[PDB]
């Protein structure tokens, strides 16, 4: 038997088969309804007649008749299979509801009537992935950031750090900028223009104030976009300053530290005996994680927040924008996991709440 893993996003649903390289399925988090629903790219397509809805709000599933919905869809319209023959596991958030763990172990057993199901935590997988068992991970996607310090092999979770500012924030920032200078992008359409525009030309400044000197005295930094209506955007600082905000979240009116000093803070809530390794084991995970620079500008950030001697090593593997799913195929390969799925049988024993005690 093969197993199946669903790595699902505030943004992004990532699909496919244990021990596979990639996802096979990766399209948007988004029903469709009329007025019986369409999910991701046939949504988007057919925006005009129906209400499009992410059921995943910043990282924690909130609608769950569409979560149903993304899940069905996923098993019978992009992988085709038939979900009564599949170990299926899972991804959530850092801090997930245990109602929540419990409601998604509930449908997958009532509903879709899986063999075995298992519900890791993303940051965990994305470690995984980088082939560590201790070290803290920078998971930013659409919806949500966290910092997750794990040690041999489990996340802590009183020293998780969370920040409800991502990729899709990032995007409205872009967005809210380039409609000051006169080119309006409001609606979901142009939204995702602008997603577009963020991901190919944005990118982290290693020191902010220079780069925006560097843009203030010389054409060096411009880049051109052309829009679908023939219109060539020309943008300058707004490739960094975009980005900038995860590290200065008051960019969009937030009050919170950004993500080098949660980053920071994470580690320090850590046992003191295990803050070195974290230090030298900082694994960027998830889309937000992709901005050029990111890596030497956090590396330059924790190394003035640490102690003067301490070895600093972020780790950005070129495949982040899926590391999640890999840690979980790999996972759900492993001989050593066999015996920690959750059967059906022990699912009609003991209810929804044999999650909490198989699951971490
Ligand atoms: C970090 O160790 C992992 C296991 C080892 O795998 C690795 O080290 C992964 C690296 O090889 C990745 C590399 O650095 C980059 C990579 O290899 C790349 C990312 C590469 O890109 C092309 C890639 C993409 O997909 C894959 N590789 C892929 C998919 O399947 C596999 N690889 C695969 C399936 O089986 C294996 N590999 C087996 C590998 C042997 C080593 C494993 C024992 C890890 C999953 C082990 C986890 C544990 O032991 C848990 C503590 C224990 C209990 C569970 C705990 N929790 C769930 C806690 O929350 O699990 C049973
Ligand atoms: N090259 C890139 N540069 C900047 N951002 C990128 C890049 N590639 C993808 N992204 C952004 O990454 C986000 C999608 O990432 P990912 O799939 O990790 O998130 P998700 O799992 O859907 O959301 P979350 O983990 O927040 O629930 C989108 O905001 C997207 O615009
Ligand atoms: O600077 C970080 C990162 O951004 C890239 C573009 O992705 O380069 C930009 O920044 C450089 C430094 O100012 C500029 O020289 C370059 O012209 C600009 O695009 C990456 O090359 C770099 O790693
Ligand atoms: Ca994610």
């Amino acid at each position: 038997t093969t197993a199946l893993v669903c790595d699902n996003g505030s943004g992004l649903v990532k699909a496919g088969f244990a021990g596979d390289d990639a996802p096979r399925a990766v399209f948007p988090s988004i029903v469709g309804r009329p007025r019986d629903s369409y999910v991701g790219d046939e949504a988007q397509s057919k925006r005009g007649i129906l209400t499009l809805k992410y059921p995943i709000e910043h990282g924690i599933i909130t609608n769950w008749d569409d979560m149903e919905k993304i899940w069905h869809h996923t098993f019978y319209n992009e992988l085709r299979v038939a979900p009564e023959e599949h170990p299926t596991l899972l991804t959530e958030a850092p801090l997930n509801p245990k109602a929540n763990r419990e409601k998604m172990t509930q449908i997958m057993f009532e509903t879709f009537n899986v063999p075995a199901m298992y519900v890791a935590i993303q940051a965990v997988l994305s470690l995984y992935a980088s082939g560590r068992t201790t070290g803290i991970v920078l998971d930013s996607g659409d919806g949500v950031t966290h910092n997750v310090p794990i040690y041999e092999g489990y996340a802590l979770p009183h020293a998780i750090m969370r920040l409800d500012l991502a990729g899709r924030d990032l995007t409205d920032y872009l967005m809210k900028i380039l409609t000051e200078r006169g080119y309006s992008f409001v609606t979901t359409a142009e939204r995702e223009i602008v997603r577009d525009i963020k991901e190919k030309l944005c990118y982290v400044a290693l020191d902010f104030e220079n780069e925006m000197a560097t843009a203030a005295s010389s054409s060096s930094l411009e880049k051109s976009y052309e829009l679908p209506d023939g219109q060539v955007i020309t943008i300058g600082n707004e490739r960094f300053r975009c980005p900038e905000t995860l590290f200065q979240p008051s960019f969009i009116g937030m009050e919170s530290a950004g993500i080098h000093e949660t980053t920071y803070n994470s580690i320090m809530k850590c046992d003191i005996d295990i803050r070195k390794d974290l230090y030298a084991n900082n694994v960027m995970s998830g889309g937000t994680t992709m901005y050029p620079g990111i890596a030497d500008r956090m590396q330059k950030e924790i190394t003035a927040l640490a102690p003067s001697t301490m070895k600093i090593k972020i780790i950005a593997p070129p495949e982040r924008k899926y590391s999640v799913w890999i840690g979980g195929s790999i996972l759900a390969s492993l001989s050593t996991f066999q015996q920690m799925w959750i059967t059906k049988q022990e699912y009609d024993e003991a209810g929804p709440s044999i999650v909490h005690r198989k699951c971490f």
